[PDB]
Order: structure tokens, then sequence, then C-alpha cells
């Protein structure tokens, strides 16, 4: 029926097929999960090579043959797009669900019925969530770098989880503004080599990576007044760019920042009036300056005003592991901050430069949604524990897909655990009877000293959010793919 | 005889094949039909990818080889174009008439003689469906809604179809008129991103997917006069276009609706005289807005008068989900409406596009065929209660394709319940024992309970025109292909 | 040797080579002879798929190889030129004279002797058809429309065949004048699709599928002076060509066809003299409209007098289904006529146009020859019991080949039970003792009742022609190919 | 009998009525009263089977290495 080389599955084989696709997958992410876990280094068809422990870097690099194997792909760079971390988890309970779901595909429980059960569980694992959270205090200093310091552990950063929380936290309370809600595009992520990592410091300002247009303009200005023009300075013949010009010094105008180019001519002028100037300033600098300042971007140049303009304390061009960038710092009441990541490798700062996107993530979310919960496989617990009496009221054959799902969530606390070189069963056995007993806050199991520890006490929580989109993600996704039950490839 | 590639097959290898061809894709869409059927995941030689349970869709992607299964694509696509639904239905009876013919064939059964059987049985079906038919009230609200939510079962948007059905009743009695006739054609179904389903909402007028084709013309008018010419406005010479326009004023127009491009100088005149205007106008938008308005579409810009503009209360540009559409309501008395579908999801408000086209369609069947008949293969059931008695009066050896014809309506039932995963004998033994007690308003099988139900009671009835087209189609579609017994298939 | 791929045969080997050819055609047409019979699917090396049960067309459609095999080709194509019907019935009888006649090839019967003893018993065959003849009224409505229904059976028509019938006798016998000669380009069939079968019927002139060339020009006209010009009206000068449209006025012409094209300049000035004209007009139809009207075609302009003008009662453009053609009816006495076939779909019309064509064929031949004999192989029975009875003063070895012609012409009563599913053995035991004890016109088998039946008293007769020419064609065909004992055939 | 459904029914039924109101009867197809159907054994019956087959089964897991003859 289809072309010499196309493929096509059915029935069983489809299952099995499209199963394995994403198993594989599976696979291949739970030995990278968690702190514990190892990296992969891959080499592309271009030589390009790839060294890390990023789920969707993994998975965008490497290429995929399998419908459900690129179904994946499009799973994983959608949470990347929402949440970023928490991808690799994600993935391996999908892949639990699917084996155990597969299991009830060669029992002969429709497809109705598995997906019925695991709907209904998952319903319910969300309303267990939104209960055993804690609400905490969304601008509480101590919960903040809690979060922020859980948030950066099994990154490279987590040597430096202290310095880095407390800079991360004090610039999402800088520009939050109220309780809230939290932009992460207002806190720009700057990386420059030289010092060491604990030398990162947050600037209460923007820093672009622009320079002085003209030797002959000034290198740095105190008491700023910032005018932001994204039409660039050039029209024809010099009385109507110089008119352009004349304007900007009219509005009462210093520092001048120009999305596209300024011509010579221009240069020339701002140069005579003493206003300095940068071109061919990234859209969102343009923005984030506007934030810092204050200043009213401007389309029009005719349009631009002394109203329009923002304040900066000190504008200045400064020489960081010799790379010249423009600090805009001091400002009145910036809405937009930049922090600059020092370290002694460029890899090194790249690595904090990721943890801190993480970091600035998960106190946004915290503010947002005042309920968190208890890391450390807690939360799944107490999940399992009510999702298995829960199986109970729904009873028929559906229970069976019910108690697959409460049992399927037991596989991120296991593999965490194999990573991490401690007992499955006995974990489970201390942890689950300390649930029990001490109840949610006074449970979980803690890698790092290889034993069940008090999450509260040592600050290991995380946004309820986290947890929840992981439950409606996983869900929908195994039981989308469990109803294909006949497929044609292309070659 | 034929060249090398080319393959013949005749007598019972002609059967055989022609059989299996149609068998086949029997096999392959009774897979997806009922609510609890499964969908397909075809990938064509180009890489489009299409996931779908539609079964015409499915038959218009993949590539058939034999000339039988070519013919079935010719049918499944006039049933596409004839009523849309119950297309898997038909092709699943057609398998199993087809099934059963050829065991007949084996048994040296000659074709005249089991197209017969067929035919006789086909005659008896038609009459048998006209006689349980239940006469019904053409426009009563509440069987409307009944038709409309059961329509829209096994669809994504069955999860709001108390919502849907409601704005789907009012849009056919607010064009039908009379009683009466309807034209599928004077309701848009428009989908655009943004709120959820419960928001979909009707629209007395005319949504079209159109702008304002000039910044210096208003962007909404009131008490609006709609011209509606499908000339393009473009003269040679400024003098001869600016009388175009001047005309379009002198009709006392303020909305304007071309076909047709409109020149530049068009916009400035129009825009001059306050007359908002929109071009490159869709043929149909532009007759549904005649429809709507009451407007007189002309053709000729001089043979445009006063007489021949439409009524609309209120003509604005809005921006839904960002997209710059212009509605046209409130029109005195408008012929034609549209259906703003909403959701959160583009691809949940295409599935609601579909179900809302089905049930248009079958408010639109019910409105003018008085008669409807009961669901869950109610109906079936009397036919083979019918026709097995009708075989005994027929005799001879007629009477076992008649027999054979009778037996085959049970594949459905039985098809629908190993889909819905119920036992598909008890089911026709407790559904027919109280069909031939209770009545037939008082029987089939409810799948969404799992159990025989009151059809009746639970609203479940679909209009008579349905189940008497499938007979009629089936029939002779099975009859033909049975009595061909040679064929040259080129390669 | 020969070239490489080239092929001979030779003695007993062309023998067999060459009656295979014949005979595969031969079973190839005869599951599709009779009512009762099959038809066929052949798809063409460019796509093109044709299915019919039209031997002839099959034929011209697959691809033949053997010298022979091509030879029946062009038979089939002369039977077609001749009679048009009845082709398979000729083919059937040449195979199994052919397959008789082999055997005595085996048995060292000199072709010599074979084709002598087939050409003695085809002589009598005739001799015995022209004796059992029975002379009817040429002009007898009642036998004409027996003849004519009896012509329709086994063709699609057949359920109309009454109304058929009707229109078809009173075509001819309105064309035909005196008693008597029938030319059957004089009937036009037309078919335009729209209204069903029954709605068919006869217009009492022509029916030509042109329109009016101006939109100035009257599009109906009555009293109507029709002038036939086959010359283009365009000369050089518009002074000349409007010398030929001012002598179409003078003629007194209010109705001009032309089988050419008509200048713009010429549709101008005969709009002006309110001239009704139609260019391009088909040579035969330019025939046809003089053979109604009764004007005279004129080749040369400056010949074309008033003379020269036929009459029409009303000559009119209509839309039919849509298209545009010109009737021209209620003429004072029209040689030709036209027959307008209706019905819901083009394929079911065109099926009908098949079947008047060999209705009016077959009632011109009882016109032309006033003998009829019975139907149902009750002709067949008279020639071989005086054939038999033939053979024995034949004597010698002669007698052998005669007695296998007389055999063989059993073949077709044969098969046409087969695919009617009757008892071949039965049929001729009760069909031939009726005919023997009863008659001609008391006997014959009637395949739509399944029992021997009163050919004469069902009206159950075809024209003595048409069974005249098969004894003679099918002699000679068979008489040929067995004469040949080798052959070399080209790749 | 379904396998799972018995099982869910039965083992419910046992919670709530005790042990002389459950049982599944195979002969009816359906849960069931065991005392009331008199359908008991004697305790020895139940007894011996666990002995036995917990010893049997205890005993071959030990074997770790095998030598057959032909």
């Amino acid at each position: 029926v289809l072309p010499e080389n196309m493929k096509r599955y059915m029935g069983r084989d489809a299952q099995r097929m499209n199963i394995l696709a994403g198993r594989i997958i599976a696979e291949t992410v739970r030995s990278t999960l968690g702190p514990k876990g190892m990296d992969k280094m891959l080499v592309d068809d271009l030589g390009d090579v790839v060294v890390t422990n990023d789920g969707v870097t993994i998975l965008r690099e490497m290429s995929v043959e399998h419908p459900a194997a690129k179904m994946l792909i499009e799973v994983a760079k959608t949470q990347e797009k929402e949440v970023g971390d928490g991808t690799t988890t994600a993935v391996v309970v999908a892949g639990e669900l699917l084996r155990k779901a597969e299991e009830l595909l060669d029992q002969n429980v429709h497809p109705t019925i598995v997906v019925k059960g695991y709907q209904a569980a998952a319903q319910k694992a969300q309303e267990l969530l939104k209960t055993i959270a804690c609400e905490v205090g969304a601008q509480d200093k101590e919960i903040l770098t809690k979060i922020a310091m859980t948030s950066i552990t099994g990154k490279g950063a987590e040597k430096a989880k202290e310095k880095l929380a407390e800079i991360i936290v004090e610039a999402v309370s800088a520009v939050v503004d109220d309780e809230g809600k939290v932009d992460k595009d207002l806190i720009k992520i700057e990386k420059k080599s030289g010092a060491s990592i604990d030398d990162t410091e947050l600037i209460k300002g923007v820093l672009v990576d622009k320079e002085r247009v003209s030797a002959q303009m000034p290198k740095k200005v105190t008491d700023a007044k910032i005018a932001l023009l994204n039409c660039a300075i050039e029209e024809t013949a010099s009385e109507m760019l110089k008119d352009m010009v004349a304007e900007i010094k009219a509005s009462g105008a210093n520092v001048l920042f120009c999305q596209k180019g300024i011509d010579d001519l221009a240069q020339h002028y701002l140069a005579k009036e003493g206003i300095v100037a940068a071109r061919r300033v990234k859209k969102s600098d343009m923005e984030k300056l506007a934030k810092a300042t204050g200043a009213n971007v401007i389309t029009n140049i005719k349009d631009l005003s002394a109203q329009d303009l923002g304040d900066a304390g000190l504008v200045e061009e400064r020489k960081i592991s010799g790379d010249s960038m423009i600090f805009v710092e001091e400002c009145k009441h910036p809405k937009a901050v930049t922090m600059l990541i020092r370290g002694t490798t460029e890899h090194v700062i790249e690595e904090v430069a990721r943890a801190v996107d993480a970091a600035v993530g998960v106190v946004g979310c915290t503010i947002e949604d005042g309920r968190i919960v208890s890391g450390g496989g807690s939360t799944e617990v107490e999940l399992s524990m009510k999702l298995r009496e829960y199986a109970e009221g729904i009873s028929g054959r559906e229970q069976l897909a019910v108690r697959a799902f409460a049992d399927a969530l037991e596989v991120i606390p296991r593999t965490l655990a194999e990573n991490a070189g401690l007992d499955a069963i006995e974990i489970l056995v201390k942890v689950r009877a300390a649930h029990a007993s001490n109840g949610n806050k006074c449970a979980g199991l803690n890698v790092f000293t290889g034993a069940v520890e008090d999450m509260c006490e040592n600050g290991v929580v995380e946004p309820l959010r986290v947890k929840t989109q992981a439950i409606q993600s996983a869900a929908e996704s195994t039981e989308m793919l469990l109803r294909i039950d006949d497929v044609i490839a292309a070659e």
C-alpha cells in the first residue's frame, strides 16, 4: 500500500513500536536525572559536539526516526518554553506510565479504559497537591533564598548557591513591584570572564554590550538624561539630519541609544553637543533601558520630547575582561536590573547563567502562587497514598489503570536513588513510613546526605505550580500516545 | 496479453481480490467507528502528517492500488458531499454485505441472484424505516437540541454539547424562515483562539476576515448603509474612478465591501466622504453579507442605487486574538448568521468547527423531513426482525441473499460494542428482546452507560434521512462490486 | 528463418494457436452474453478505464497479440458497423464452430471437407430461416413496440422499455415516409441530465447544441424562415460582407444556421435585421435541419434564394440542465426528428442513448424486411432439427462437418442459460419437444421467467435479417480461419 | 468468571460482612454466603496446604547447582 521504504505498524505492533520510541528516550534521559546523574557527549553529523546534561538540548541535537519520538521532542520543547527545568522528570514519568499502560493493552484493557483511569487519577492527583500545599509569604526573604538554592542544586553553581540566591531574590523583589506578577525578562543575565563566582554581582540598572560611537564623545556622563529612539538617525541632506540631533538636544538628553544605526553626520553633531551615543542597540535592550531609566521609547524622532527622557545616575563605558560595555545604573526607580556573572572560565559563567534563569523562575513562581510543597519525593508519596485509596472507590476494571498511575509516580524517587546509589526499597520504606507518621513537611529523601531528612527544616521546597504542571502535562501526553493503534511513517 | 506489470484477475480470483480491496478499507475504518473508537496517524510521501478519526480524510491521504479500493474512495467522497457524517458506518455495512456475498459466490449463487436478494431486502428495509419513523415538530426546541447533542457525541465538542447545540438550533431557526428548507451555507463557522469553549457565541450578523483599507477611514460606524460591489474600483483617469465613488456616496452608503481590489485613489475619496471600505472580499462573504444586511450585490457600479443598500445596526473592526476582522451585526432581518468558536487551542476550536457543521446538518434534516428515528441500533433491530420474515415470502434460493442482507445489518451495533468493550451477544439479546416487548422508542444500546437504555427519554434520535440514505447507498455499492468478475488493473 | 522474437506456427500447431486465439476471446465475451450476463472492467496502459458489457468496446480497449485475435477484432468492428448488436452472439457461434472443427482437423478431416460441410449447412440454415420466418405488417404499431422492447431487454433502459419503444416507433414512422426504407441518421439521439427516464420525449423537429451568436439577437422566433449556408460569412471589406447578409434578408429568412463561422460584422447586420443566427453548426446538423425544415442547404451565398428557405413553427433557445441549445420544432413535414433523453445521471441517459439506437435499428429492419422470427432460441431449434436431417442426404465423411455445424448452434441457448442459472439440458428437452409439437411461434426459452414460454404471445421476436446475417458472417469467418495452416507473426 | 471483579466484590464483601458472609460461588457465578450455603471445609485442609506448599517452595529455591543424569 505504502511506497517501498515507508513503514506501517498496527494493533499491538503500533503500540509496541510507539511505546518503545518514547521508552528509549526515557531511558536515555533518566541517567541524567538528578544532581547525582551523569551527562552525555553528542557529536552531530556536521561535527558540532555538545556535552551536557540538558534533556531537551540532547533531544534537539539527536535525530529521531519514529513519529512518537518526534512527538516527544515537541513535548520536550513545550516544557522548555513553559518551565525550563523539570523536563527530564516529566519524560520519565510519562515513560513509566507508558510502560504500565502497554501491559494493560496486552491484557485486553481498552485504551478508553486505560486513559480513563489515568485521567481520573491525574484529576485527583492535582487536588491532592493543592491540599498538601503549604501557604508561604510571597516576599519572605528566607523561603525565597531556600527555594532559590534548592533549584540551584544539581547544577555547576551549587558550590556558591548562597551568593547566587542572594542576588536572584533581590533582583526579583526589585523589579516585581506589587505582590504580584514576575516577568523574568526584566532581569538580564550577563556573563563576563574574570574574578570568580563569589564576585558575581547584581547591578541596579542595565548592562548593555554597546560602545560610544565616536572617539570625540565623552566616555562617561553623570545625572544622565537618556533618550531612546528606534528610528535610525540618517536623513537625506545634512540639514534634515542635523534637525533630528537638534531635537534630541532640545529635549535635554545627553545619552542617546538608537536601535538602528547612527550616520557619521549625526555622530559629529551629537559629539558637538556633548551627547553620548550608542547605535545598533538590540530591541530587547532598548526596552530594558526604558524600564530601568523610565525613558519612553520613541519611534518618530519628531515625537521625542523632554517628557520622554529617563534618568540614570551614571552612564559609563567600561572594559570588562577587555570587552567594552555600557553600564547604565543608579536609576531613580529601575523596573529592570542586570546580574553580572563573574568566574575564571567562560563555560563556568555560562553554567551559572543557566542556573540563575531557573532561580529567578521559581522565585517568580512562589511569589505569584503563594503555595509551595516539599521536595525529596514527599509530594509523590502523599499522592500515591491517597490515589491507591481513590482507586478503591473507582472499582470495576477501571481501578487497574488508576492503581497503575499511582504506582508509576515512584519511578522518579526510584531512579533518583539509583543515580544516588541509595537503596530504592529502603528509602521508600523509611520515607513513606515517616510521611504517614510525621507528615509532608517532616519527610522526603535527601540524596545529599543519603537518608530521610526534614525537607522544611532544610528549606527543600519548590512552587506548587512545578508539581501541578508535571501531572497535567505527563498525563495528557501518555493518554494521547496510548490511543494510536495504526501509524504510517515515512522513511 | 497485458503489458508486463499490469495485472488481471478473473472469475473467483477477481471476486476474491475486489472483495478484499474493500474489506481491508472496512477493517481500517471500523476501528475508528463510534465515540469509543480510536484515531489514525498517517504520514504521507511528502512528509505531511494527518492525525484524525475522519474516514474519508484517511482515505484521501492514503494511496490505494486496487480499482475496487479507488471506487470505494469515490464512494467515501460522495458520502462526504451528501451527508458528511455516517461515512465509516456506510463503509462497514458494505464491507459485511460483501463478506457474506462472497460466500454465496463460492456456493455458486449467481451474482444476479445475490444482488436480487439485496435489492429486494433494501427496498423493504427503506419502507420499514419510513414505517417505524416517528413524526416530530420541525421547530421543536427540545428535540432539536436533543438531535444536535446526539450528533455531537463522539467528537471533541461533546464536553460542551449543551452550549453548542443551543447556538446551532438558534442559528438554523434564525435563517430557516419557513418550515421549511435549510441551507447550511447561511451559517458561517468562524474560529478564533482565546477564551474557552463555553465562550463560543452566535452573532446575529456576519463575521468577515477583512480590514479597513485606509488608516484615514473610521474603524466603526453605526446605523450602517452597506453597499456590495463585485466590480473592482479602478478606472483609467482619476475623474472616472472618482465618479464611481461619487455614485456610492449618492446612494447614501457609508460601508463598502468590494469583492475585488480598491485603488488608492478610491480609498482616498471614500475616506474623504467618511465611507468605510474593505477590499478583496471573498465572493461567499459578499453573498452572506447580502443575506444578513438585505443588501443587493451589484456588478455594474453605475447600476448601484440607494434601493440596493442593506442595513446593519453596527459595522465595527475588532481584533480577536490579535486578528483584525469586521463584525457586521444587528441587521433588521438577517438571513445569514455567524457562529464564533472560542477555545484555548486552535486545534480544539478546529474540532468544534467540525462538530457544529454536522449539528447544523442534522438540525436542518429534521426540519425538512419531519420524521426521526431512535439511535443505539434500535432501527437496524426493527429492520432485521421484519426482513427475516420478509425472506420467508421470497422463497427459492433468493431468500438466502435476503437473509444475509438482514443479518449483515448487525455488524454496526456489533463493532460499536467491540470498540465500547461491551458483550456483542448479550447487548443484542437484551436490546432485541426489549425492542420486541417495549418497542423502538423504548430500546437501543447506550454505549455511554454500557447498557440497554430508552433512546427517546435520553433524546438519542437522528433524522430519518440519515438512515434511509445509508440503505440506498450501501446496497447499490455492494451489488455493483459483486457483478465484476474480470478486471484488468494498470500498474 | 525469422528474426529473433518473431514467431511461427505450422500444421497442427498453427491450428492449435489460431483456434485458441479466437476461443479465448469467445470465452471472454460469452460471460457478458445475455440479459443475465456480467460486465468487464478494463484499465488501459494510459490509465483510461472502461466498465461495460459491450463486446467490441472491450475488444477495442484490450491489446491483442495473435494474428487470429486481431482478425477477430476486425470482425467485431464489421459487426459493429453492420448491425451494432448481436456481436457477442456471433463471436460465440464462431468460437464453438472452431472448437468442433479443430477436432476434425486432429481426426485428419481435410480443411476443404470441414469448410464444405459448414458451407453446405450454412446455405441450408439460411433457407430454413427464410422458411420459418413469419410475415408481419411493416407499420403495425403493436409488433413494432414488441420488437422494440425485445431489443431493449438486457440493457439499463429495460426498466422503462414501454416508454422508450413508444417514442422510437413513432420516430421511425414519422421519418420513414413510404413502406419503405429507414435511415437511422434521420433520428437524433440527444441526452441531457434532469428529470427521469419516464420524462424522455420525442421532439417533432431537431435539437441542435448551438447558441445565439449575439446578445442583440432575439432568443426565440415563431413562424421561422430557416436559411442554411455552409459557407462562412466573412468577406474582405464590410461592404462585401454586408451584401451577404442583405441577400439573406432579401430571401425572407429570419433564422440563419451557418456551418462555418460568422464574423462580428455579420452578427451586427443580422441582429439589425432581426435575424437570429448560430455559427459553427455541425455538417450533420445542417443536414438534419434541412430534412426537418425542408430548407435547401446552400453553399454559395449568392445562390441562396427565398425558394431555398425551410419552415419551422418555433425556433427557440433553451437552457436544459443549464446547457443552452436551440430547439427547431413544429415543422410542416419534418423528415428528421430528435429524441431528448432525460434521467437523473449522465451515465443512465448515456445507457439509454445506447438502447434507443438498437431500438430504431430493429424497428427499421422489420419495416424494410416484412419477415420476423421468434427469439428465445426457437429459430436455432428449427435449424438444428432440419440440418441434422440435411446431413443425412450429404453422406460420406462430409456429413460429419454438417452435423457439427448444426450442433454448434446450441452454444448460444446453452451459455445464455448458464448465465441465467437454468438447466442447459432440461430447457432444451422441454423447448425442443415443445417446438416439434407446438411449432416455432409456440416455443422458446424465456430466461426472464426461467421456463419455456410462447414467444409470439409475449412479443419476443426479432427481424429475420438479424438471424440471417449471423449465419452468413459466422460461417465465412470460421471457414476462413480453418484454412490457415502456417502463420508467421511479428513480435 | 472475571478474575478482577470477583476479587473486587468478594474481598470488599469480606471486609464489610466477614468470612462467613463472603466467598465466590462458581456454581451461581457470583459472590455468595458460604455459611448459608454450607460451603465449608475442615480447618486441617487449609493449614496442611500452607505448611506443605511453603516448605516445598522454600526448598527448591535453595538449589543453585544441579547435575542430572540422562
